[PDB]
């Protein structure tokens, strides 16, 4: 179904952060990051359809959010090159992961909401 | 329709914050707060149906979230008595307000997402 | 200092300077009584609000005037102010740092509580 | 100090003590080279990582070992670590404070940038 969803919000304008690039990677045996999935956030600041229950196996994942391009398109010089979220996916009953990020030019926060559907 | 919605998240457990009391007030002419609407967050940490476009007129509003009772039910001693969000509602084209709060025992953050439907 | 306030600006990556802060204490008749007030300095800090002797048990409210701050920068923000409400000194005297991180449509506030 | 890190614990309302921090600089061949490392003190701060002369223009990565921190408190947290990546000193030398506020399933990070 949809075990992984990303949501991005803009704290300066009080809006979804639209057309933000997101790349997802999975840690491979050799300790390097392999591309796993990517997309751009929608009008509601969300990114759905990244993966399926079948492919989303236990492992270490990295979500990379291209925040710098977002701010530059608004004419604001930002501090970070990108925002990175790194976590382990653990089976333990059925799980859905929502990775949220709240963006300002010199600060971001990120939260994980993990629920059972 | 639904011009005002509240969403509450628990940063300690990575979950919606369920059964949290929320009270909404409107500032009256005499500079005091009059009850306006209230409820408890649902299973998804959300509170819908607080008001309608007709009643939600321009004005100063206060959203009060009973965070202290939430933490005490989990057995954690919290710092704040409650979280308060105070803002002006301004007509200027059609607007929907989402007030989000992210809770920890000694810290909270709150964000407003304002969109046009 | 038993009570210190620190304010940061998340848009500019700087301390938030000249921000007005008002502190109140809940009185016997359940009203907010003015307790202390001041403005943040060039480091984003406000010291000297009170003393150990005056800072008795009670419920306190720290009100930060965020709206005037953003307006003076040309930004029309969402919140009227940020309010932090807490019970203080109920297990004996402590030192409190109230920190606030400001953006136009979002803020966060954290408390650091230390035993002298 | 050109580079300082400060870490707070949002669950306990305290500085986050004994947190391991590793700093890297992107080298010519696009790999991360170790630059400096240390542990936060009793005030949640890490000073002395570098000097003005050594801290040249570049892309730096500050990695904070949040997972070990929470595990030692008995809490199984979400993130493996917190990473902050930024270009430094590209318009001349500046002083950087990297602050992080930790909860088990959430963190925030802020930069304060000052011109000496």
């Amino acid at each position: 179904k949809c075990p992984l969803m990303v949501k991005v919000l803009d704290a300066v304008r009080g809006s979804p952060a639209i057309n933000v690039a997101v790349h997802v990677f999975r840690k491979a045996a050799d300790d390097t990051w392999e591309p796993f999935a990517s997309g751009k956030t929608s009008e509601s600041g969300e990114l759905h359809g990244l993966t399926t229950e079948e492919e989303f196996v236990e492992g270490i994942y990295k979500v990379e959010i291209d925040t710098k391009s977002y701010w530059k398109a608004l004419g604001i010089s930002p501090f970070h090159e990108h925002a990175e979220v790194v976590f382990t996916a653990n089976d333990s009953g059925p799980r859905r992961y929502t990775i949220a990020a709240l963006l300002s030019p010199y600060s971001y926060s990120t939260t994980a909401v993990v629920t059972n559907p």
